[PDB]
């Protein structure tokens, strides 16, 4: 009945004068602190959203716990006249760049609107600091660079939202999972379908790999052990879909949907996943965080994956909140203070009125597993 002990539990974000929905987590190794992204929206809905908020926390190794600053606008982060939404932090180790993908969307204009009339109006953005999020810099327009042909291809799209993946290639890529609402039959509904977005000159330039099965929506990707990528999407099926890449992002295989792993009724709902060092065959195992209850938002579930990936490897879930739960975001943090793998996961709470920061250890969610 108890939800899940873990090392640490605080509220984030809640309500006030804005509402505060779709969170991302970005773990900085070097400074052993994390970055927490949400969106400030003039209220609950979604053509409502405006700026993207920003909170540093800092772990503390005495205490084993996470002290947060207070939160700030990526002033920034954002397009004159347009609203932005959906962050996609990414941090590049060999350049030291603080990367922040976001989507803006003129005015109010919904995201039913670019679909009924299939007409895409959202661009592609991203702001960068060297200084761990101190000072951005000015925004810039991507659309363009990353998509053009592609543009009227699409009714509309979106980035992440979540953090993004630096790949261990040989050249150290930037992986920025997306999906957008593709443009295939003159009369039928557009079919969204994820992909990723990759730079292999350290942001310079983009690209877009190819699309995975369609009907999938936001997704996330990690890296795993001869070097793969898994990526997990959001579906509006039964449950979770998610495909493999041996190429680095450009193409996505052996898609199939995945029954552990439950989705709630309408169309789903976001959920995050991470790959980490394995306690003792395999270099990583997959941890995945989404909502456990099929017929509404709610028991945030954690998922282990000690054999990835293998579709039927996944685990049965671990409750880390019970009640109403959506969007989450998930961060390897490194070893925890119990020597087993440490986890930071955002996670939006209390019916998007708040956003709350959990922290636990593998021991901890899997003790199974010892
Ligand atoms: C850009 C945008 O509106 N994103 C929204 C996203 C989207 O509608 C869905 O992924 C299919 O397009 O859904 C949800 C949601 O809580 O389910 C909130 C996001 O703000």
């Amino acid at each position: 009945m108890a939800s899940l002990p873990v090392l640490q539990k605080e509220s984030v974000f809640q309500s006030g004068a804005h509402a505060y929905r779709i969170p991302a987590l970005l773990y900085l190794p070097g400074q052993q602190s994390l970055l927490a992204f949400a969106e400030q929206r003039a209220s609950k809905k979604d053509e409502h959203a405006e700026l993207i908020v920003l909170r540093r926390g800092d772990y503390d190794a005495p205490t084993h716990q996470v002290q947060w600053q207070a939160q700030e606008v990526v002033a920034q982060a954002r397009l004159d006249g347009h609203r932005s939404m959906n962050p996609c932090p990414l941090y590049d180790a060999q350049t030291g760049t603080l990367f922040l993908f976001f989507i803006a969307i003129p005015g109010q204009v919904t995201e039913q609107q670019q679909l009924e009339t299939r007409a895409n109006v959202t661009r592609l953005c991203q702001v960068t600091s060297t200084d761990h999020g101190r000072t951005w810099s000015s925004p810039r327009d991507l659309t363009d660079a990353a998509i053009g042909p592609a543009y009227r291809e699409w009714s509309t799209f979106a980035v992440g939202p979540g953090h993004c993946l630096q790949l261990n290639d040989r050249a150290r890529s930037l992986v920025v999972p997306a999906y957008a609402y593709r443009k295939l039959h003159p009369i039928q509904r557009p079919i969204p379908s994820a992909f990723c977005f990759l730079s292999h000159d350290h942001g310079r330039t983009w690209a877009r790999g190819h699309f995975v099965a369609q009907d999938t929506l936001e997704c996330q990707v990690a890296e795993v052990e001869q070097r793969v990528v898994t990526l997990n999407a959001r579906s509006h099926l039964r449950a979770r879909v998610q495909a493999q890449s041996t190429n680095d992002g450009l193409d996505f295989q052996e898609s199939q949907l995945v029954k552990k792993l439950v989705e709630p009724p309408p169309q789903g709902c976001q959920g995050s996943v991470i790959s980490f060092p394995s306690p003792r065959s395999p270099a990583q195992w997959l941890l995945y965080t989404h909502p456990t209850h099929s017929w509404q938002r709610a028991d945030l579930g954690a998922y282990l994956n000690p054999r990835p990936p293998a579709p039927e490897a996944w685990s049965e879930p671990v409750l880390l909140a019970k009640g109403s739960c959506a969007y989450s975001d998930l961060q390897s943090m490194g070893t925890g203070p119990d020597g087993s793998p440490l986890f930071g996961c955002l996670y939006e709470a209390n019916d998007y009125e708040e956003i709350v920061f959990l922290m636990f250890t593998l021991k901890q969610a899997f003790p199974a597993e010892y």
